[PDB]
């Protein structure tokens, strides 16, 4: 008799295909309604699980007053228990007395994975372009057959020495430090004041939601931003935002279990900051019904012993991902100052074949 | 039925004709095409009629009024008036307009980059010329006290030996300063580029649907750019476009205007280019009362010429007759010190020295 | 002339506090600090004789809505139990009103407690941090090999050209590289510029800030009509229970142990600074609130101790004892503040290895 | 109600003639901090208000001749003004006389600077990026390796060669890298950073205005960091002291000097002129106020608006509207500078000497 409402959310309530269909509330495998049947073993009860027809979420309506959603399937509590994504809003609340939230988030924000852009084994060629080192070259052998057929030769070649060291030192710093001064990554949360790199949400969503009615200093003029070219960055779900950052620069701003959903799925992309936005996932009840106090107690005692870090951690797995640095120096690599090795011994190796030649 | 056309430059002028004319079949311009098109298409026949009061739309917002180029060649002196403008709110809130024809953005108009690169212009850079001179005479009187001495040469070695880690690292430090401040500055001025710096100046037309842009949206960069135009009203802002194309020319200016006819200025004058797509969003349409007589045979029209086509080639062939010709094709620059030949001519001349 | 002064405060640290001793003392010798100096003053300077009555209720006036009562040394000098109420009392509209205050006897406002920033100074080996440690093994690597085979070579001219132009070049490009990747590493230090003011935190969203949860250095910034202020007033309510601590002492704990900039009245910040090192005044001054002497609004006092605390004002005396009260308990904790803007001092302790290779070369 | 008249200074930032003087008369004559202050009195308090100019422009000062006053608060005494709202700086030779309502705004001595420029000398323009002890232990480190060297010669072939070539290649990139992030960065910064600062040195010379509120102060301070600055002063009385505000502000702008001011003058001057700076924060703790004559009962209930005013936060409204003249013009564009002779011209003197100790060695060999 107690009727349990769900929304097909791709990490949260999923239809599995299996072997074959199946009938009831088997077919239906997902993590939220694992938690429902794991706490039903805990908590002594039945559930049926309802879907919605309409699958849309719950909000205050402009013209209405109404909510359509799960409010449709909530106006007459004809929904006894309710468990879906459902951020705690202020009007939620209002209504639904919600308990205990499952999880606490925020909207966060989505990037392309900065690939590292190795230049090669023979990075330190960069700072002189490669005419100059061939003019290098032919100085030295020019240098070197004057010597054989003093004192101003070598002053002057001290001097040319002196100049190449200068300029090699130069163009290696200025180009170190154009890459340090720019972060690898955009302003950690702070997009505002960069207006290049593309960013937005939702189209309609909870986070544009959140950024209309949001008047901190950066997310306003995040906000302003959105507004100006909202036919752009917005996008219709989150598939599409996903793809559009994976084709193009794009920041997207996502439900933050959401973003390490999708990043845990394949490492393109990445979280920048997180925790953005103050918000959480619990299940609630329309009326003030005794029960929901059981639903709390019921999570408090879940929550004081280690069995939903595992379920979690299962769930947002999927496959494996490579390892990547977080801590590394800025010491050079050994794969961007190597070329400088191969060519000494090179030059040493054929050096002694030329001296054993003869 | 009836007609009304705009005044600027970039879409149409006043042909020159001996017949009597008043702006009848008797001008040329790609607003012009657009308007004969539209008539034969749509079998109108009626009669074209100029620009009575107004620049760009008169607004009187100190009380929400508008009358010149908005109300009183569009609303009630007109049925219809095929006006190029942008669409904003004082504008679509009773005028309504068609879906958009042409997104009208603004972006900067900046100087060629153009490279200069002297045999001798990094060799002797760094250090000043009269410390060249003061280096020369040094190494000249170590050289002519080593002749007279031939201990004292422990020491007259380390002091020459600190005086050149001394002047090696002044040299080499002041060049990559140089460097770095040179590489430091965008090679090409963006979006972004302009709000962060201040060497560059940039402006616009004085309020010429431009800065009113900058004054509401607050972007932090836009927001940054209006506060810096703000503090120069003069010093950073220049009058219209006929002469801001002249004032960019040869200048550190940048000037701020829509996508269409700063590509045509470009393909006109490859001197200048553009840079900045489309950074704000803007559509064109018609004039229209309240109650759209005319909006369906316009409509129809319009759609059928975009799932034509026909409109893309009349807009490349019209935009692209006065820029046939394309100088920039392949501009880049290298990271790296190029022809820096300074040092290599002092060597060839230090080795015919002797 | 003859009759006894009662007067109260409250437990501040900086302020007022019981006096440091075993043995049990009681009456005005059991209390002293800087207010408790201020009161000698005046008492010196008027004729006071004074007992020090500490108010019971442990808090300031407060306008409590539900009632219209006050509480605490507002409440407490509207009956005159006590007529003087000198302590750590900010001269505000709401008690102005009711009770009656004499001049500032020192100016305070809100300012921004921050941690200083944290640079990678520490450390004898920092000079071999441009290079990573494998890539110095690789250079002794390639020093041994090429000083075998010089030796071999010389064993067993064009060869010996080939091998130094060789070895000058692998110089070249290795001494270089260290330069242009430590010269950036000590130039990006230097080009960014720690936040020295309420608009430069007020911008940013990574550095969290934010007021206590009960004192009134935020609800200055609720009421706050600037721009600035109400745009980080709005971003530490959008983050409440997180950056709004319940009491001061945690927050210091909080801005030790996490990049969280707190914001109180400028006096505890100085005297917090000159007490602990770490935490620097980045910002100037937001509000403004003098402090002041309490008195009944019926009372000639006011003005005496207007002129009193005037007169310290004139000789200077006000000054030092807050220098007394604030820095001279840091003077121990001073930190060093070094006048080089360079900030090199052995930064690469290289003399320690070059003195090592000397011994060991010694042989 | 009548109508209250208050007696005003005519100082610049708070009491300024209209600029379009010719066609107003009325109190529409006087624009400022002060001014309009008043106007948000009247606005919050209900009562006329008539601005007159004290007879003399001076401010209330002891006459010790007669035991009378000297400026504005001789009206203030004498109930021929009801209310004094002009920068009257709370102290107690005045309070004794006249009734001060709560400050409205604090200020306090604080060092007018010229803002630093590109400037170094000879010998610290390169011995800056190294700490003078590293450069001794440098020097110590050489003159070790020399002996090192003698005693082999006199007795390792390459070791200790080896080693002397990475110590001078690390501290010779040391070197070319500070002084790269110098000359990139150029974080310029004052020799003066605070009261003792400015007390230790005697290169700037000091400077304040004489028998004025700054003077004052410094005279009898009896503090330790002031008592030597007023011994300075004394030390030469015509020229380190100024007998106007304008004059010092002009001195200070085209010669090294270490000017002393009331912190609000401070502030208007440094957003009015780029090439100053303020220095020290605050040394007093000085009060503003309005004037009431003794048992006016107008103090009682302007100090209540005072404090309104500053807690609703309009006080700071007026105070940033009118102080911030243009801002700082900020650009930091240019440093595409050579060195010259002024940024390294030390090197060579001590060429030169190294050359003349050579010689002279050389010449005394021979002995
Ligand atoms: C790799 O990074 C570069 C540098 O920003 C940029 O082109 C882009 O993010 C990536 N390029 C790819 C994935 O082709
Ligand atoms: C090269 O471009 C720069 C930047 O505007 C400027 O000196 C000028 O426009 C050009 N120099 C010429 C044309 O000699
Ligand atoms: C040291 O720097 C680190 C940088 O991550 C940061 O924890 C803080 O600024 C400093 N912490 C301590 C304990 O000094
Ligand atoms: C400052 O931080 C350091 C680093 O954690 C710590 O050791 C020290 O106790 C702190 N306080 C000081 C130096 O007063
Ligand atoms: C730079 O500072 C010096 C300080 O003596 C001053 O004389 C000179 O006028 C200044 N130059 C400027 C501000 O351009
Ligand atoms: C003073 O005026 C401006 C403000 O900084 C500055 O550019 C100028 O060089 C200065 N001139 C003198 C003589 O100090």
């Amino acid at each position: 008799s107690l009727i349990v409402t769900t929304i097909l959310e791709e990490p949260y309530v999923l239809f599995k295909k299996s072997d074959k269909p199946l009938y009831g509330n088997d077919r239906f495998e997902g993590y939220c309604i694992d938690l429902l049947r794991e706490l039903s073993t805990i908590l002594g009860f039945t559930y049926e699980i309802r879907l919605v027809e309409d699958g849309k979420y719950g909000a205050q309506d402009d013209v209405n007053g109404q909510w359509n959603g799960m409010v449709r399937e909530l106006i007459d509590h004809k929904a006894d228990l309710a468990v879906a994504p459902l951020a705690i809003t202020y009007v939620r609340e209002k209504v639904i007395d919600f308990s205990k939230p499952f999880m606490t988030l925020g909207i966060s924000i989505l990037y392309r994975k900065p690939n590292g852009t190795n230049p090669g084994v023979f990075s330190f060629l960069n700072p002189l372009s490669p005419d100059i080192w061939m003019y290098i070259l032919l100085a030295y052998l020019g240098v070197s057959c004057v010597l054989f057929v003093t004192r101003i030769v070598g002053g002057i070649w001290w001097f040319f020495t002196l100049i190449i060291i200068s300029s090699y030192t130069a163009n290696l710093a200025a180009f170190l430090t154009v890459e340090r001064m720019e972060s690898p990554i955009d302003s950690a949360d702070d997009l505002a004041k960069q207006t290049k790199i593309e960013y937005g949400a939702v189209e309609d969503g909870a986070t544009m939601t959140f950024f209309k009615k949001s008047k901190i200093s950066t997310y306003d003029k995040m906000w302003a931003f959105m507004s100006s070219r909202r036919q752009s960055v917005l996008v219709k779900s989150n598939e599409e935002g996903i793809q559009r950052v994976l084709t193009s620069d794009y920041a997207f701003l996502m439900e933050s279990t959401t973003i390490e959903f999708v990043t845990q799925r394949n490492c393109n992309l990445t979280q920048i900051g997180g925790l953005i936005d103050s918000k959480g996932y619990g299940v609630g009840t329309p009326m003030g019904s005794p029960y929901r106090d059981k639903i709390t107690i019921a999570i408090l005692q879940l929550q004081e012993e280690g069995k939903l870090h595992m379920m979690k951690e299962k769930w947002w797995r999927g496959n494996g991902c490579p390892e990547e640095e977080s801590k590394e120096a800025s010491a050079l690599g050994v794969q961007n100052i190597g070329g400088i090795f191969i060519v000494l011994a090179a030059g040493l190796v054929l050096s002694v074949f030329v001296a054993v030649g003869e």
